């Protein structure tokens, strides 16, 4: 039957975790169709003088391959 | 000594991660007593027109068992 | 080359996940210099009458060792 | 929003892996509604004089909780 | 064929690891039948003035489902 | 020496596990050359009226990269 | 009490997963007694013109030690 | 340099975890020399009327090859 | 809110697992305050003429950080 | 903010582990820009008459996506 | 079809990682035939006055079983 | 009995994995005594024009507490 592909992206944001996830998905939507689900693999980030600099959310994004 | 049970729930929300966790715990409190801690096992979700459609947080919820 | 150290902290907050992460980092910067990155190992928490009582984020914090 | 529960079952069969999975799901269907997805956690089994005696498939079954 | 259910319990005891496991299994047998095997998932515990306060053993318990 | 790429696909089938794997590989062969090995990462699926609706096998597929 | 040993084998078959498992167990029983249980560790395989060339199932086989 | 072998055994005991580990090691020493270290991989067991029937400790045993 | 630190210790004992855990915690309390919980990461050991020589329990110990 | 892509490669070399990693990165830089970091996932290899034939290093490579 | 066996060895060397792997494989080929692949499970070692004393590479070695 | 501490360090080197491990251990020996064993947890690194820029070996270092 149907076949899906999963790609691993890292979304980033200074604002928070949801914003980082949304950034990855917004970029994926620019070029990929039939985006269906995501899976967070890791949460990492950088540190600056005020604490978190960048939140970095590593996620897999699954999409249906067209026929 | 005391014995606990852990149950695996999936909370969902369109709003965010915290809201998804809170939804699972609010449902658990309707029928379970002595809810003590949770552990997030996975964060997953669905995708729609605006990016995230539903955040889905898979968590274990630990509660103390009453004596029989 | 240079050497880094990683320490494991648990930040807590009633407010949310980001707040718990920031609490750990704020404590770290009181005494540690050259804080560079973090890795979330676990998200846990406690439960009370309002649902989540404390969010607890277990993270590794990496920093460069001086000299 | 909606809340799901996951339960861990072990389906067994002398015939094969699919039969073991189907046995677990058939039993779940007797008493649970809104069964949605499954995740295989482990494949194990017993050995007899002719090789595999019983295939044992450990799986999580997710279902939507009714309101 | 036969179907088993696994449940995740946490047994606790001040006395030791075996005692913590036994506490979980004793509670399980008050209400569950055909208990067959267990799997330890984690060993944790709390700390007090004299070292270990409670040993806490997280384990899966498997039991055969009755058939009707 | 040689360099390979691994891509993560999900094959699906109503028929079984082997059929789901085969579906992923048949699709991969339409556009990729030098397909060499696969690794099953997960087995998942959906549930319907007759039990399993779709078997979903998540696998990594390794292929040798051609020189540029 | 009694003691068991576990050995790691890889069964292969062009036919399917069950056949690969059975091939490993058939080889094991030629020389090992008191074969009791198996645990699948990995499912892998090779690819050729027809899709799957060989299914390869990595499993642990547990047996009771005599005496 | 020196090469070690690891084998995976499962010791059992009705009494406890240490006894199960010791049972595996006692059997290993009957036929294997230069036993050096062990690693517990899993703790499992069976259930009976008294609670635990058998503790089953799965462990890797490392020994120096002669 | 409150911040905790985790440190990784290895307790050892010829006597058993509980004794090895207790040895790590006894040493920890000589210098660390507000010790709260532990997590066993690994159980390992050495072998001698009579079987187990030393039990070695690798554990994480969590403690609440004092606020200055 | 900025978005990165990770791809999983397997570099190989008869010479050693570093050479296997370098082979993957050399191939990646022929076609990918803004390569930033890598993560080794597995070390494997093949065996021949004289011991190691090929070292095989499975690694994730992260690169920053260009923005338009 | 064909059946393989995997055995777990630890190669050691003062020189480096490749040398430790090669030591395990050199010993394996003294007694085992049809050695095909290896998988590194762990890299560990001992420490002495000058840093690394022994590199210790824990690996699985797979070989094809002869058919009688 | 005896108690050990483990600390997690990241050694780096442009040259290779062994050199990165040795850098971490050389730094540890400046201030820590009774260094006994290490465990590699991760191998990561950065990429530059020459391929690898820095190898980064994350390792646990175990030492006996005095
Ligand atoms: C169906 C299900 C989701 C409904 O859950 P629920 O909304 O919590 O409703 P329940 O019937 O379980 O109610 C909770 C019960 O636990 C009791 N309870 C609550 N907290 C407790 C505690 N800490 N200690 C002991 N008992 C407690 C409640 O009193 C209530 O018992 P009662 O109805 O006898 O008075 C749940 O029962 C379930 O997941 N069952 C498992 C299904 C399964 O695995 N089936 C096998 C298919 S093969
Ligand atoms: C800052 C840091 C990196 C410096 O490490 P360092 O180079 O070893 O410097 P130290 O001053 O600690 O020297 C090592 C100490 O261990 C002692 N020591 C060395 N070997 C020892 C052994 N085997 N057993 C017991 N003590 C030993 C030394 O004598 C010295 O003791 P002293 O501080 O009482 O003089 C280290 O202290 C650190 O990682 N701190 C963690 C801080 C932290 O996590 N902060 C909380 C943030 S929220
Ligand atoms: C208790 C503890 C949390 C306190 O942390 P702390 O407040 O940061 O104090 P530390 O001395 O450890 O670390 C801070 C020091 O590191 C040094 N330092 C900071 N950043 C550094 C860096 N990048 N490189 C080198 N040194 C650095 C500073 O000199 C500082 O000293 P200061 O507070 O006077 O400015 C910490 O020391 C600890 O985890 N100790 C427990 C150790 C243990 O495991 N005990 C054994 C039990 S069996
Ligand atoms: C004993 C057990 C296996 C029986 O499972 P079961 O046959 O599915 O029966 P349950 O009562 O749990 O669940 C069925 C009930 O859930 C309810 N239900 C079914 N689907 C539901 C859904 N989607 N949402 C909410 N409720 C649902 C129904 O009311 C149903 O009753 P019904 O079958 O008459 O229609 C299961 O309840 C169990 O594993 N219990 C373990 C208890 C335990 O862990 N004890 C602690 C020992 S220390
Ligand atoms: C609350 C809870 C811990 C209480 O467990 P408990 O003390 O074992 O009490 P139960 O009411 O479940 O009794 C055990 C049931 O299992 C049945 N049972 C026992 N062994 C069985 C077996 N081998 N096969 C089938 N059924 C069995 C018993 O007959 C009994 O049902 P009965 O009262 O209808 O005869 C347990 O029911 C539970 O974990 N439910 C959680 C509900 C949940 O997850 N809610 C959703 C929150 S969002
Ligand atoms: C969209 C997608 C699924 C379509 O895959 P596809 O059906 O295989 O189609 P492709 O365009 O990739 O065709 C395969 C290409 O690989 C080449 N190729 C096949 N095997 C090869 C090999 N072994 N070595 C080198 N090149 C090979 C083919 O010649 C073809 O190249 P060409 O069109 O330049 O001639 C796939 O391109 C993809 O998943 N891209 C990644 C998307 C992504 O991650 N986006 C980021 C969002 S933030
Ligand atoms: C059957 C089995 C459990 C019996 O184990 P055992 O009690 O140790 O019996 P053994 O006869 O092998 O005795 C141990 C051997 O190791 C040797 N030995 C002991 N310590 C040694 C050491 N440190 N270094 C090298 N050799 C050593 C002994 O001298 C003896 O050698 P020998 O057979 O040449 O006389 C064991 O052989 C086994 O697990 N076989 C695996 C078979 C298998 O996987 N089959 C494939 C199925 S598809
Ligand atoms: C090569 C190998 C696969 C051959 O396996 P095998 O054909 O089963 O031969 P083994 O002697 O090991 O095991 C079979 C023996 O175990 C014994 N045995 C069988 N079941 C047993 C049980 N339940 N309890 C005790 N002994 C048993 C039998 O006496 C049998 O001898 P037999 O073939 O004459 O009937 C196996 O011996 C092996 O894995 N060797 C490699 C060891 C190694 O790691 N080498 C070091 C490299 S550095
Ligand atoms: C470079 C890269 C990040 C760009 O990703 P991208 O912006 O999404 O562009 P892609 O060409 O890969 O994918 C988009 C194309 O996929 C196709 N596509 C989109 N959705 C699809 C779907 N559901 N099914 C099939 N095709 C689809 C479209 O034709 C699309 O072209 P379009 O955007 O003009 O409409 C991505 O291709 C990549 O990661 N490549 C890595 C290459 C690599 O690993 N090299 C080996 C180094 S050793
Ligand atoms: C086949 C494959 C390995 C070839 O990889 P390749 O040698 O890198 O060649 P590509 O054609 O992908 O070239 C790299 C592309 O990434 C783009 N790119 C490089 N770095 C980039 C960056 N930092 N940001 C955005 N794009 C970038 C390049 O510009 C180029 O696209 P262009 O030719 O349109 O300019 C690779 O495309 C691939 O893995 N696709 C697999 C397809 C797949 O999974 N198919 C589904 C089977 S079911
Ligand atoms: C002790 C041990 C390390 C010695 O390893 P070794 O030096 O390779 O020596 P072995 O005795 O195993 O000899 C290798 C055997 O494999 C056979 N062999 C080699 N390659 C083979 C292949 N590809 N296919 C089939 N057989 C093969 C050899 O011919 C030899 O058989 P033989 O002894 O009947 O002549 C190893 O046998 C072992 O780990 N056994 C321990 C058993 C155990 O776990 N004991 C139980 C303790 S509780
Ligand atoms: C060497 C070491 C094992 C000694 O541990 P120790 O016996 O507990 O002794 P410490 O020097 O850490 O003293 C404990 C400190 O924690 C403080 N403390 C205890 N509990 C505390 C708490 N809950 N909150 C805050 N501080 C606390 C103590 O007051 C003491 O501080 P002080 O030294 O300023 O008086 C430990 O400090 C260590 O592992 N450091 C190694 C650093 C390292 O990694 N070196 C870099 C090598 S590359
Ligand atoms: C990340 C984390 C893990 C914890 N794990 C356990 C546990 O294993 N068992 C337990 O009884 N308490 C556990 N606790 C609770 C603590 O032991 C302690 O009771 C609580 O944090 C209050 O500590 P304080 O009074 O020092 O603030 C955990 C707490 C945190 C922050
Ligand atoms: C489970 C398993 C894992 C394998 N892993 C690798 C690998 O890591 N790298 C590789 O080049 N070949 C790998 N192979 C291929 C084998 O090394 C070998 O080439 C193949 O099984 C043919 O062996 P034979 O000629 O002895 O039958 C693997 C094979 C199996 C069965
Ligand atoms: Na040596
Ligand atoms: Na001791």
């Amino acid at each position: 039957g149907k076949v899906y592909k999963k790609v691993e992206l890292v979304g980033t944001s200074e604002e928070g975790l949801e914003a980082a996830i949304q950034a990855a998905l917004a970029r994926a939507r620019k070029t990929l169709r039939h985006l269906d689900w995501f899976e967070v693999k890791e949460i990492r980030g950088t540190i600056g003088e005020a604490g978190v600099k960048e939140y970095q959310v590593v996620l897999e994004v699954g999409f249906a391959l067209e026929e």
